């Protein structure tokens, strides 16, 4: 029960009017994360539930108060392309509701790999590291060599042509496991950033 | 350079004659060796060229060198859904143990008798980490991942078999629910120990 | 011809002008049950054959009066998640259509397996039991070796990524058949209650 | 606890010196042992062991114990598509009969020489319940299913071949559309006979 | 060049304001038809190219006359369900275009193949039989088994999940070549009716 | 009943005295006998049993009893990408010529050296049918189809190797668009020989 | 740094508010391509970056010079149908802007090889040839076997069925690499031209 | 007709009697021969007939005849991912340099040590053309393509392996971002080599 944990409602194929239904029943408990939140249903849901925060890159909504980083260290988010930044906030917004402080590395990916190296200390001063990408996935395999923390790695779903929606990111980021990396589902920030959040607050 | 980390091997890709070559050009460590993958005919081969290596049969990995005490009194469980995972379970139990980590094992668990699950449910919500390992019913990681607070690292196995040769746990422990899972590629316990121990030791 | 059937109707690629025009040629003779029928192609019907009722979450329409229970017994629905309910009133509504008292357990997936061991009775004394759910598809793995009635598990194509829209749920189900589990195609809600229908009429 | 059904091996993982094991555990039940996927070989090295154990040659199961009376009137039908799916059709036909079934088989009846299967259509639909296997022209499963009022469970089989090594044929079959078709996972006629008996017992 | 045969503009990635400057081009050459031409492309070259029929069903324009047939036979085309009758449409109006009588036989498939053995003649009587279907892809199999006659099958893209968009049919047909029986691609009534008219035309 | 074809034997699944079973079964024909895919160890095993048989070694195939006159005097073209082709291309040709055809092969023409394909194009097009086999370069039957105006039969063949095992070359013929082809399944010549002797004789 | 290239914005996920960021960024500096780039984006840009240019069927703005040819030599892009010349502009613009002679050889498809033998020695006298096609993706291989210079190939996702929106083209393309070709991704014009820019200015 | 190519042998379907055959008809050329995928069995076969052969072992390459000097100054840089490229890295290099090319190898620089390959950048840059050979982390191409402003061409290899075969690497190259790499098909490096030497010699 009382594990700590906020309350995640997958908001994708769930109605506004529901989400407020889900939120005022649980409203009395408990910080609530609602997670793929268009930004057709926060409108329609902005008076109904008046004091929620949306957060457009990232769709998602907090209702509640995000916690202050119950850990002293943070956890990297790292980002190859701008266009991964969506998932990317999905992240480090549940990790920053989830109670963890959170350093962002965006748009650093290896075909400019001069960026990474730039940031390259910041990610290894981080207790758990997310390193998110697309097309290639190339960047995982990179960072993964490169820290000795837990590397957790999403495959996303931009590109084109046989990137096939992220399948090309995801085969090429389980197959540089043995670097000390493990893999969520394509497009899962949110799901990358739950066990990241466990990791860091330990 | 030094984070604490034994020496490891890849045996599957290297040769008899080959490996106690680089085992001995490291014989001044101290620290231990891990060699995975290695074929029963292969420790045959060396059986005389290192009389004090250990072979764990099932594992398919050798061991030279002391082995101290374990770094950290936490330990990590390894879950395996039946027998046909033994294995590759085995490799993630001894990868985790050469790595200074006390691991539980806790076998043939498998939801067709889910009774047994809960048998040893104690043990396994007691552990830091907990490796699944399951082959055609890789269900078992979720149904470990919504029974567990604490990080799941997946592993599919290749059994053979609608199984498509093990392509199907991997793709049902990546679109797991549990959130809380975390997943490697196909049969590779070892990074998933590998991951695993730095999460533990933390 | 007279084998105590309704008429199945296929409304997805069927125009609203033209589902007037199959009900009324069939109107004199027999219930009639229209499956996939979008809310757009109701309305439009609507005032063509005003009897008709319409399950809106299910997308079903009815004309005709649905029998009572010519069987004692009745039919589990059981159901994963909420997103999985518009397939599962497809299967509940043919079923109830077909002469099938049916108990319905929603939203009782693996990710919280206390909510299933809360309704497990109710689930063995069915007849039959339909299990739907999706991304994982677990939940099919877990009843069968639980309950010693017949299962049929319907994949569904809900969640995201690597889901496939259904596909990772349809081979999970298909690898746990030896529990006494058989499984129709994707979504295929109306197909599994009309197997449903025939194992409880008997 | 006690539901009626035999003693299940999966023999194909079990060794010969540790099926002697088992079988001898419950050699006390009056009840009897089945035991699938038996290779010709490991029966040869038992045949001492056991001896007089039944073993059916094309089903690769071996039943050890007195076989009492079929426990309710009805039959199960067996339907063949081609010679090339005896094996798997009878290993469905061995299961169905050692659990308590009658059982009518009907083989080689393709949809290529289709009279052949209006020829035993009569038995077909006499039966309470149709197991259908077919490989490459796993078409026969919707001809049958069209055809009988009655519960059909599909086995698609693995023959070689653009069929893809069987996942045509179970494709096929799950989009098959004389509704009344459920499907199985491939070359797992033991299952389908283990709903199948569920079935006709009820 | 005066191979007698009429002109295939690839109506599909055209503009409207190109397909009329198409036309006009080779306008006052040899009839023209056009396939894959929406409904709304038709309206807005309505005027400009007013001698053009449409066949709405089969989305093609001709423009100039069609042939009367020059050969004594005709050709069956010949459709499992209703949903299929835009691809044969498609395959009966270039037939018609290209000089062939087209005798229709639609909505016969193998769920209800009494429907099919009630025409089965008429498809015998034709010189070259097309069979189109969706889903199972089963009536290609039952009637190349049936006719001496060569059969073009074409798989369409109708139904739902697993269908995989037509390649479940096409699998399906594919399989059963061996009874005289060749497949061209999904959906694609234009090129089965093209070499159905070679054919014919000997 | 008579339609005037050849006795046809699949020998891959029969056994050799089988074989010899049904040969001498029908040895009152006075009509020839073809055997397809029969391995050269196989006929070994028969040549005492029947010492007037041929047997065409690349072929697979053993015809038995006197070969009567071609019964049409146009000829069937089969053409052949590479040297990897002559087996499968040769299944194709033996058949057509058991069945009645006059054959003319134009062999090892792909487009790697086209100008190969020109030398021999009179004689291609002079066919009142061509069969195309291809493996790797499947392009070929759309070269062809271009050239044509008569009825091509494309047989994909299997050859190892990012070809997919032949799945590339089916799918390059499907796609193809000089309209005018046909595709069997993968290295079956039998059955495109079947449908082209039909095609031949009409 | 000064590599002598261009910027290249992959103006696909981006924002038209943000590409007028990104160029008038970057405006102080160096020509600007953009790639991918809707009609409806660049009608929102067009006042803010009043002296970009676009093409409409190429999706490319240029702000900025487009250089004279630095090479005496050109490029020849080879189009097989009217559907590729989108990604055919997208190759031969970016390998305008990036100073090279472009010459144009569109619609000389396999399904009329006598246009593309018409422009077969325009096509020798490039330095580089980017060969783009759909469907069968025929023409690549004819072009490779028939210059002798460096080919590259850009499949394209045009057409239906079974093209898997390019995946047909480019395993066709990939399987003549033997001949001197080297693939781009599906639909990669401007990617293929990078690289020609590249040869040919050598 | 002479282009300066040396004579290659396609050795892998050819037989070491007929090799023996091709190669002394044409041994007047006074240019080099290249048999490529040729096993160490097949030269132990031909070693008496060509005493004067080179043959590579690791690369399956045999070369007959005199080496001339190199064509042109500057040389190409084969990388290659791990000891398991080795091989189809060699067949790559020898070709290159039968060729007439300068060749620098630069091998074992996989990005899990990516300092190895910063180590020989200096040589990477300062080849007119790249070679990068990888198989599991085929991110190394786009590391390179990102690190060079020279030609990339890529060669996925196949090593067994959720690699599936080297599917993976091909998908990940093709996916690739630095823009600058072009993807032969599996395994292939000889046909990368030829492209490769073309693009050199110009
Ligand atoms: N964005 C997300 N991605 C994956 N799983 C999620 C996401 N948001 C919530 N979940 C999980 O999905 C489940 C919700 O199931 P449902 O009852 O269908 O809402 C819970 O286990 C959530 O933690
Ligand atoms: N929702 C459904 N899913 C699958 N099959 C269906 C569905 N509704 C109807 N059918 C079946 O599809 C066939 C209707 O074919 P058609 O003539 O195309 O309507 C019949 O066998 C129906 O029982
Ligand atoms: N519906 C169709 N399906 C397949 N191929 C077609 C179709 N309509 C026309 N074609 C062929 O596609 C080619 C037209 O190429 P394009 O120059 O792109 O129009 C010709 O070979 C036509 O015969
Ligand atoms: N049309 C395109 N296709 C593929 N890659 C592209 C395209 N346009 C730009 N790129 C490359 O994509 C990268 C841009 O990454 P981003 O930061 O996400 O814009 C650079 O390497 C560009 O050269
Ligand atoms: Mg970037
Ligand atoms: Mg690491
Ligand atoms: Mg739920
Ligand atoms: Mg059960
Ligand atoms: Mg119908
Ligand atoms: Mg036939
Ligand atoms: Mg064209
Ligand atoms: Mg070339």
């Amino acid at each position: 029960r009382r594990n700590g944990f906020p309350e995640v409602i997958y908001g994708a194929g769930k109605t506004a009017t529901q989400i407020v239904g889900i939120v005022q029943a649980l409203s009395q408990q408990t910080p609530i994360l609602t997670t793929r939140l268009s930004a057709e249903k926060f409108a329609a849901l902005q008076p109904a539930l008046p004091t929620a925060v949306y957060h457009a890159t990232a769709q998602c909504m907090t209702v509640g108060e995000q916690p202050a980083p119950k850990t002293p260290g943070y956890i990297a988010v790292v980002t190859a392309g701008t266009s991964d930044q969506p998932v990317a906030e999905e992240a480090a917004v549940t990790a920053e509701t989830f109670g963890n402080r959170v350093e962002r590395v965006y748009d650093v990916g290896v075909a400019g790999i001069h960026r990474l190296f730039a940031k390259l200390d910041v990610i290894r001063g981080a207790r758990v590291v997310i390193v998110i990408a697309g097309m290639e996935g190339a960047l995982a395999s990179v960072v993964g060599g490169l820290v000795d923390k837990p590397v957790i790695a999403v495959p996303t779903s931009v590109g084109y042509g046989t990137s096939f929606q992220g399948m090309t990111a995801l085969l090429t980021m389980l197959n540089s496991c043995a670097s000390g990396i493990t893999v969520v589902n394509i497009d899962n920030g949110f799901g990358a950033a739950y066990s990241a959040s466990m990791v860091n607050q330990m």
